[PDB]
């Protein structure tokens, strides 16, 4: 993945994935 910076309660929800899905 590029630019690592994802976390729980702020990266996975039930809405239109805002962040990159491949990461």
């Amino acid at each position: 993945c590029a630019e690592p910076m994802t976390l729980p309660e702020n990266y996975f929800s039930e809405r239109p994935y805002h962040p990159p899905p491949p990461c």
